[PDB]
């Protein structure tokens, strides 16, 4: 029968951060991780900003032979689920191995080392692709090497549902444990798409913010003069765990994880509903899994991306599921501060509503000037909001529309 | 409890046939799918064969347009999901919409695609990258189109676990089905890596076969004079129900999925534990999942890529499992046949052990000329073997040593 899971330990690389702790003082205080990218030419590019992780050491992880054969993508799923295990002071032994995973996701995965092996093949030929390139790049291996690393035989996988990555990823971890096919798992997410392909691809959409004399304004969720989504990299990792087995080790426990919805719009490859119809049927989902009243909500992290489409059809399906309540809720966009970290938001995001419920404070939506027609709820503007904050509901959509709402609450 | 779940839809391409039928027609037949790869120069290349899709017309499924816009693994990912939808009889509706999803999934995703927009960018610039390249190349755009065209809005998600894609989506769509989340699926998995950067990749690993001059007698498991796997293209699609559901409609039912194991080796990158602890862990899983008894399995659908390292783990792994049952039990390895579809084998071989049961068959491990070293069980070596079948399995391990099991058994 269903068991309860709950959040023990917890990693993040974000625009904001080498750890949670700073990446979480960055969101409290209202600070933007957006700026020109520094590692390559963009000046062919239509934009040439986005939210990097500044400064990272790889070296703080693994040896340096080992880092060079990784797409970054890898690099930064691996650091994030290294400082949740540690996190977590979690043992791991013959006694528990076989039932501990891992569901690390990404949207795109080793898409630098793919553009560089493709240069190799074109500038040289398939005698110069590297031997490392396949295993180095392709998604699952996030899941692949943390179990190699920490010894984890439980179940072994990788979702990728683009935009939706990082809530899928955790959701399913939970109902592995849920179901009983785990004790504990490592999920979340990680991306590193700011190279030539995942510049110039969003770039050919017309999706992305072209803001580019002033980035740290670029990310403007549900403001009148938003124009597109800031493309973000890192990684956020949380171990989930049983309730009894996390109270049997006097385990640290975060927040209970009690709902998890998932629908498809069935309506565009690309494109929301503008009714948000799709994420109305996932919230829904998610509450009536998680057995509460809607009037319970109190704080949402929207999906928020400050794309036109996205960010009203989220404001009209958080007013279709909660009604007069959607009036009493705050909702807000860390995207506005972090931008969007693709199969890696929804992982961060649910690290953010933990700390929301922790430090009972909802993160503020910055650049807000000029809220949208319709876009009149409590979007947290321009700085933190002190609260009660007992239900916490974190959102992702994505391409081929795809949505997962996660929904957490305070554990006692 | 739990709800029992049965196939009553199946669809494939494959290097042996555009459709379930054509392609079992060849596995009973012995017939091999491998030939020299055309329109392209592989000169270069340490491998110059593989099991191609031959005469594939995607607008029997799409029209131009939208086909354009979508890479080779999408259209073969939908071509297969739209055959076992029709194979199904299965009539989608506003009363069942919520209750449908999809989990199609791939190993390597769009590669034919990024070295297609590769070319433009490394040549002209970001200005000649497509915009469909992003949602026309990633891995969940195979569940995004089916849900879209057909209107389903249940469960949308896709999976990337390397060669273990097809068995654990088939396997966690089962999960959602036998746990209320959906009364269908449709589930599977699609590969098209016959790129530069896929034979080249897995060419500088020296993963692949080399027997260029012969290339039908390349895939040869557990044959002592394999020289690694043969790269196939291709889809697999089942339709996954609840067995009242099924019934309630008068569904044609080929067979039930009984069990389903995951495991993480925690080994290697690529080459399993010799003695295939892994994969014994999680076919045990799945048969204690079913409540079947090791002694109870008849037919075992190999992994079987023709690796020096992965043929013996399986022999290993398969004794261990079933001790004094191992040689009473049919294994065979398709991929002798098919090559190996890399996120697709587990889907079609998924079809192949279903088909096994039907026609009370187990197909043959062509090529098998000279048994390894320890390679002493009956392996179908050469020839279709009529046979007693009740209980099937189909495993499927990949890079990161992440394994799966599927457990079929007779519906009457
Ligand atoms: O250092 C490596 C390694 C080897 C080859 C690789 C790679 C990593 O990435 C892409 O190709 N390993 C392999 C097993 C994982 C634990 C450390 C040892």
């Amino acid at each position: 029968s269903r068991r309860r899971v709950v959040i023990t330990g917890m990693g993040m690389l974000s625009p904001l951060g080498l750890d949670v702790p700073s990446s979480w003082e960055g969101i409290l205080a209202g600070r933007s991780g957006i700026a020109p990218i520094e590692h390559m030419d963009l000046s062919a590019y239509s934009t040439r900003f986005g939210g990097s992780v500044k400064g990272f050491n790889v070296e703080e992880y693994l040896s340096a032979k080992e880092a060079r054969k990784l797409d970054l993508f890898i690099q930064y799923g691996l650091a994030a689920s290294f400082q949740a295990v540690r996190d977590s002071g979690l043992e791991v032994t013959d006694a528990n191995r076989e039932r501990i995973g891992v569901s690390m996701g990404s949207g795109i995965g080793g898409l630098t080392n793919i553009e560089n092996n493709c240069r190799s093949l074109f500038e040289q030929g398939p005698r110069r692709i590297s031997p490392f390139f396949v295993p180095g790049s392709i998604i699952n291996m996030v899941s692949g090497f943390l179990s190699i690393h920490l010894g984890l035989q439980g179940p072994n996988y990788a979702l990728t549902t683009a935009q939706t990555t990082g809530t899928h990823s955790i959701g399913m971890a939970a109902r592995n444990i849920a179901y009983g096919e785990a004790d504990v798992m490592v999920a979340g997410g990680s991306e590193m798409a700011a190279c030539g392909l995942g510049l110039g691809g969003f770039g050919a959409a017309r999706a992305l913010s072209t803001r580019n004399d002033e980035p740290t304004r670029a990310s403007r969720p549900w403001d009148r003069d938003r124009d597109g989504f800031v493309l973000s990299d890192g990684s956020g990792a949380l171990v989930l765990e049983e309730l009894e087995h996390a109270r049997a080790r006097g385990a640290r426990i975060y927040a209970e994880l009690v709902g998890f919805g998932m629908s498809g719009d069935a309506f565009h490859m690309t494109a929301p509903p503008e009714d948000g119809a799709g994420a109305a049927r996932c919230m829904k989902n998610a509450l009536r899994d998680a057995g509460l009243d809607p009037r319970q909500v109190d704080y949402i992290n929207a999906h928020g991306t400050s794309t036109p489409a996205g960010d009203i059809a989220e404001i009209a399906a958080v007013k279709s599921v909660f009604g007069e309540h959607a009036h009493a809720l705050s909702m807000s966009s860390t995207k506005s501060m972090t931008g969007h970290l693709l199969g890696a938001a929804g992982a961060v995001e649910a690290i953010f509503s933990v700390l929301a419920l922790r430090d009972q404070v909802a993160p503020p939506t910055i650049n807000l000037d000029n809220p949208d027609e319709g876009c009149d709820l409590d979007l947290v503007a321009h700085e933190a909001k002190p609260r009660k904050i007992d239900v916490a509901l974190s959102n992702s959509f994505g391409f081929g529309g795809t949505n997962g709402t996660l929904v957490f609450r305070r554990f006692a």
